[PDB]
């Protein structure tokens, strides 16, 4: 089966790094064309009860700040088996559970540069989409409670450069309007900055859905890193999501934050983060989705990893402003 | 809905450059596999009246001079909205309108070493397929007059890198088996050998289908830029194509040229080129032709940009006949 | 036509190079994800006898050691004409005569290493997956003999960057239940450290399918060298494969060795590449296959090239054995 999503942003960004120069080049206006063309399918294999099922899903065709093409397995690409029994297996390329959720709801509306990719804590504070996973879903226990569970190489293990790799598990239990998120990513052998890392991160969050209209999310984050020079790192953050939805319509306030770094319990001054996010948005078809949305981004001024150089963050390249207008169609 | 167009030209070329080495190196018989697979659909918005349309092309699947593999996105990849009374707006990655004229009619067949990519002026002429762009083709106004127009971002914009920017228009009026062309195209902001240039290019041309077999196009192009330091450059070329068509057959010679390019006054000696060609083509079905062509490109033998290093053009390689066979299918 | 094969192949590798930092590099498990989607066709020209047959087929969406994503047209992409009198030929990016027998069925399970791109000779013995090639496959005549013969550029050619091109045929007799296997590979003008080679490339093998479940194949295959200084370099190497096939089960053992590389007369100790492996298989549906899959590889230990440094071979990385469980599933 061929599937699809398109999707397209028309996005200005107005920037204020400190450089005027490098505010011209990264600032302006860009179409952020995140389309992509996926395939998949189930098999019910001869000698084998659980049903077979593959996945091989496209890159975005053309991205703002990136050049043309994509190309087939750069998104959740895999093998796997499920049954109502015990759930879904994958094998391969997929997103760690913790991240499933620092993406969705926490992320959205453009709150990914500094809630998804964002923060200032070394080491790797979580994989987004990894290949060399192996996944577990879980059915829908009595029809509330839900675990994903999750083991993988790391990104240099990825490579045959390192034997970095990490577990991950979350739980979700639903409660009427209510649903009660809690995530778990430890991440080992990390080399970066000279040094080996091992990284903790734990998510918590509730997410409403309300037949009043109005549906909100609020998330924490706490992440937890140790350096094998002895250093230990630590750094939370929160997300927060209000929308009311009439008909053929929905508003959304978004608001995410991440908070001072924290190094052998001193706390590195001005390592924290800030994005202010509203969108509009129009239900213009059962499969697709028009909006419009603005965001103020205010990250880190910048801080030094413990290679005494600078380390990067989503706030290298500098504080920016954000007006788009987007088109989003399923297929 | 899945496209695609089978192109495979093999391509026998045969270089005099003045390095003996160099010739042996980039001559030689090649497998131009210009094959690409596309998808595209429109879609009727329920709350939305304008149709819907998007298309994501895949690139030249295996190319001269090239490796193998081509992403999604590579070609004409958009997404836009289709409405009889005004036309279509397509975003994305599309051709600027003068780019559409200078590759048809102007660059076949083999002209575009000259006429395409071809010419010795600084800045940037024109893009060509370009990313980050909104354009506007208006319907066929009494089924004789169209416009195309287009503003976009420029190369080093699209990766965040430049301020660079374009728009263009391009006018079409059918006069029986006559079209009258023109078009325009101006650069801005574009960083090259050390200056910031603004390019503007202006075309005209004519292109006939008469009953009786014979068809032909001639342009006319003229090429401005302006550098920060005053430099003025000005160069102009022309593109003419006679066909005549008979039954399954076609034959079809060609002739481009670029002449001397004018720096602040002063011709450049030796800076033209020209390209002859030949081409018999057959109509083996209503879906493919088969084609044999033979070229002949006299490229200018170099010349100095404003940084006082040799200006890279399509002649630097040198020299070279072509003679190549190819077959193309479309799906 | 889409198709598609997917391949998963969960991989832990033990590696002994000698550095027990590069051990833990190279070593661990992946997940080598072999899925590939493509898409072919034929097309009945109008004006023409001969089928118009046409293929593009991208590659490994997410191998391991290496990244996600693959283009298409990076496996077999081509154009052609297929009729029942004189075969099939093909122009593009198709299998060396040579390589299809190297590959299947001397390489599998898991002797690629040794057998496929394994071997310390200089220049290039063979290519494998070649583009800018047009390669005729006869029919099988009288259902039992037929003939493979290519010609191509070779991989600096088909760059601009050199002069390299090959040749190669091949032929197989049915004999009973044998298969025999003859094949032949010249490579020229090759560019390798420092010098210009040409390779000569010989191989014989038979392949047997017996009525009581037994199988077997085995193959010689010799290597000549000649560089430009007028170093000369032999290597010989051999494969074989035991299987037996009963109901849904094949059990499998795997043998492949590259002997000592004998340079200017002289035999260079300890250059030889040795594989056993054996696997389990179960045709766990007509369109699908598990297997488990244990091998040995014992390297090289080590050689120089013609430049005075060491000349890279599969063993570089240093002996290791694998486990593996995949599946694979055509549609
Ligand atoms: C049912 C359900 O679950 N959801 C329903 C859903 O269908 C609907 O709502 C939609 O939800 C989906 C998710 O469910 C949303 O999809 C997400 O959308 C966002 C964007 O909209 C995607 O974000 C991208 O994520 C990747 C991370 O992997 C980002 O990658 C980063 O990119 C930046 C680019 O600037 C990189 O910066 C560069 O970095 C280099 C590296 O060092 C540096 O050198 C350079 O300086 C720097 N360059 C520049 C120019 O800055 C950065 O490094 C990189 N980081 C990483 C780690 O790769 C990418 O940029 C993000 N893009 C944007 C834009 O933010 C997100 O991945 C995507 N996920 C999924 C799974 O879809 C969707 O947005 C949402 N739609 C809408 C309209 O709201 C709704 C109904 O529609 O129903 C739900 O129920
Ligand atoms: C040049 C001003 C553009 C505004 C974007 C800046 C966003 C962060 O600034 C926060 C300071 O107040
Ligand atoms: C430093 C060791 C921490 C190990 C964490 C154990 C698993 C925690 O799961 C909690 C889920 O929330
Ligand atoms: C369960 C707590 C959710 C509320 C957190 C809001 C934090 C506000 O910080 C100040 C941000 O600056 C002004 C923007 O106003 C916030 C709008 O976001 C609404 C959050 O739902
Ligand atoms: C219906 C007959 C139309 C013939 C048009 C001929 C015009 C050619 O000259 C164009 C010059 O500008
Ligand atoms: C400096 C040489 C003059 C350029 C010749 C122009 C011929 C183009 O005419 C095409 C008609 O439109
Ligand atoms: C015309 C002097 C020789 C320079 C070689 C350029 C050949 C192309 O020029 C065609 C006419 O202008
Ligand atoms: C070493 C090659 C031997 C080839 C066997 C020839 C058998 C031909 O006749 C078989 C029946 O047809
Ligand atoms: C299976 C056919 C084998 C024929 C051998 C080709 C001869 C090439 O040798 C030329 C070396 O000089
Ligand atoms: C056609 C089957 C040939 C059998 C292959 C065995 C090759 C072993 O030779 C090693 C030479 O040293
Ligand atoms: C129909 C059963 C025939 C089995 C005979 C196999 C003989 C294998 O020897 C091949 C040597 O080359
Ligand atoms: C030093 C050479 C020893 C290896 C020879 C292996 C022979 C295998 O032949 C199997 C039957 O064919
Ligand atoms: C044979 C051939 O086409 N060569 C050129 C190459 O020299 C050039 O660098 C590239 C783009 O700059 O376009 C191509
Ligand atoms: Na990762
Ligand atoms: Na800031
Ligand atoms: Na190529
Ligand atoms: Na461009
Ligand atoms: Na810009
Ligand atoms: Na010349
Ligand atoms: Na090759
Ligand atoms: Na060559
Ligand atoms: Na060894």
């Amino acid at each position: 089966e061929v599937y699809g999503i398109i999707a397209m942003q028309a996005a200005y960004r107005d920037y204020d790094s400190g450089d005027a120069k490098q505010d011209d080049n990264l600032g302006g206006m860009q179409l952020n064309n995140e389309s992509r063309i996926g395939f998949r399918g189930k098999k019910q294999f001869a000698n084998f009860e659980p049903t077979f099922i593959w996945q091989i899903e496209g890159g975005y065709v053309d991205p703002s700040f990136g050049g043309e093409g994509a190309g087939l397995g750069e998104r959740d690409t895999f093998v796997g088996f499920e049954s109502a029994s015990w759930g879904q297996v994958r094998l391969g390329r997929v997103l760690t559970p913790m991240y499933e959720l620092v993406d969705w709801p926490a992320s959205n509306p453009g709150l990914g540069d500094v809630y998804d990719w964002g923060g200032a804590i070394g080491g790797a504070k979580y994989q987004d989409r990894q290949s060399n996973t192996i996944r577990w879903d879980s059915p829908m226990y009595a029809d509330k409670f839900s675990i994903d569970a999750a083991v993988g190489a790391g990104d240099k293990a990825g490579l045959g450069a390192g034997d970095d790799y990490w577990g991950g598990i979350a739980a979700h239990y639903k409660l009427g309007p209510l649903q009660l998120d809690a995530a778990y990513e430890g991440n080992r052998n990390i080399e970066a900055e000279g040094q080996t890392w091992e990284n903790n991160t734990y998510l918590v969050g509730v997410q409403g859905w309300f037949e009043n209209g109005i549906s909100f999310f609020a998330q924490y984050k706490y992440m937890e890193a140790d350096a094998s020079n002895g250093v230990n790192e630590k750094q939370d953050a929160m997300s927060a999501g209000l929308m009311y939805t009439t008909g053929d319509w929905q508003y959304k306030l978004g608001y995410a934050a991440n908070f001072d770094l924290e190094r052998d319990g001193k706390t590195l001054s001005n390592t924290s983060d800030d994005v202010v996010s509203a969108q509009i948005m129009y239900f213009v078809d059962p499969s697709a989705v028009l909006y419009a949305r603005a965001r103020m981004n205010d990250f880190n001024e910048g801080l030094d990893g413990l290679d005494d150089a600078a380390r990067w963050t989503s706030g290298t390249n500098g504080d920016y402003n954000e007006y788009s207008v987007g088109v989003e169609y399923y297929f």
